[PDB]
């Protein structure tokens, strides 16, 4: 086991972070995290039977509620916490059945960091598309994928491209057809 | 075992090391491991139940004195010692009951890197805010942290920010409110 | 087990995969991933009891084609498939009795990718020369480079320059003469 | 077992490899591993009871002569080879009592490269200073020190300044006095 399965092996789960208003203009490359949130939400829509799209809320009605450049699909779990790690109660259950876990969002070294630490001590699969994570500084940043990134062999971080491309692993898969669309889509920020 | 607890949970001792006068010019960031330290040294005051505060001077007569910019709280532990690992006779019976250490300061390949060596042959968890640490020469840095990232399960090397954060698990947190004033802070030198 | 052994010791198999005229223009650094490829053919050459050299095409006839600047070998096994890994039926029992592997070639984060992971399940000693590697976008390469430089001890990510002069311990070697004649060349982008 | 020990304890080896005349001008920073070898040269005179000063000479008559610029110490063992890595009989048996290695040369991808790998087989620990190594190209460089970084915890890559002070666990040290005029000496390029 070391990288993605085939979709169609086990469950695995999309996690979208905390990509809130009160973040959109302190974030450089916050509008990145928004295209491989939509990447990710329409990809959940070509295999919904093994995938699920979580959306996490942090202390909403203080400076905080999802980007509507964001289009979440109808079978998305929006939960709302006041933890900074994503694993509350109400997901905690919801990854009974699940063996991966797709996390992507903001901040890296805060909120991002404590979820993919408390998944890996759920002995979940994590995978994080460097892609579609951020943070305000550089430097808290850095620091934080550099320390991720010796979490292995539990924990990887690849790009949202790679990503797709592991879980299909021919290019003749019935979905295929379906999934090369996405990849086509052009990033607001050049990778 | 993947993160800082919080801090309700066993001990942690902060250590201010060697943030001397003759060092205050011969570093870049010298002002960033003083705005840490300033830093650590609020939020010790904050949950000093479990939290311990230890500033170590490297031969002080000749060429060192703590700066005067870092004001320390009034149950600091100061010990002046001539070894260049922080890890002194004084301090290793001041960490019989401590499970963790924050070591922030200078000189990361030298002082730095030969004290948290020793912390780890105690059983310690170290945590490391790169956010305050320095030295003279990019070079004797970049070499000396590439090598500590190494060291784990047991060595991190994160931002002051991030480790802040790890401790306060929730947003609703009794203290968050006395600890989210110290994140706000700007640092001299933007990160 | 930690570099290349003697080519006399076991069977090493190069691995030229997806150079193909559809990402001729896609790629800043295809050149260098030609030069490689030249360079790993004349080697094989050189060697042919001990070395193996496989091309593989993907989806030949919709955009690919092996780019005519690589010169092939005559005892070279050009295979074509649509899996993304080049872990194919026809090259899974072509390496029954080879016991190391040279991939070079395009995408990192892609093929490369899920071809090396593949083959580290198989046990076999991956030998990567990032001389001979690229990708489309550096955020997508770079995310996929560091990762397989944490897939060790049986995967090294080196230099072409690096992985001939492995092969032959000692410039006393009968073959030295003819390899060193390769070493001399310069690849078309400055490394 | 995390650093470098007290030189009393055990034995160190100095070897500088292969600095020779037709590197001096192929090579950017070819003067500072002069510099540092110069620094180890001087150091081994200091202790030369638990310490061993090696030079290798790489197929001399055809270009290869030691560097007039470095001073070798009067009991430096200095031997001629033709295998790239420098464990040849005649060093074999001079390392039969000694625990430690420190390489420091060129190149970095070469030489080196396959001299730590075999040093590594004989338990041996090296510690290798990132500040007297080179190469003739960046990127067989770098790929070579992003590697033998992932050789631990038998392999440590830091900085001659460092590694002075490793051995010296005190400021109060007898020999301290002695040791603390070298790390003084301004490298001709800036670290």
């Amino acid at each position: 086991s070391r990288l993605m399965p085939h979709y169609s092996k086990g469950k695995t789960a999309f996690l979208c972070v905390d990509l809130q208003e009160a973040f959109s203009k302190r974030i450089e490359n916050f509008a990145n995290c928004v295209f491989v949130a939509n990447r990710l939400a329409r990809l959940h829509e070509l295999v919904p039977e093994n995938t699920k799209y979580i959306v996490t809320e942090h202390y909403p009605k203080g400076l905080g509620r999802i980007v509507p450049g964001i289009t979440l699909p109808q079978t998305a779990h929006l939960i709302e916490k006041t933890r900074f790690s994503c694993i509350v109660p109400q997901v905690e259950e919801l990854l009974e059945d699940v063996d991966n876990a797709v996390v992507f969002g903001i901040e890296g070294h805060a909120c991002i960091l404590q979820t993919v630490a408390d998944l890996l001590d759920m002995n979940k699969r994590v995978f994080l598309p460097k892609d579609g994570l951020g943070s305000q500084k550089k430097t808290d940043f850095k620091a934080a994928m550099k320390l991720m990134g010796s979490w292995s062999p539990n924990c990887e971080i690849t790009t949202s491209e790679s990503i797709l491309l592991q879980m299909t692993k021919d290019a003749m898969d019935p979905n295929f057809k379906k999934i090369s669309k996405l990849l086509k889509e052009e990033p607001p920020i050049p990778l």
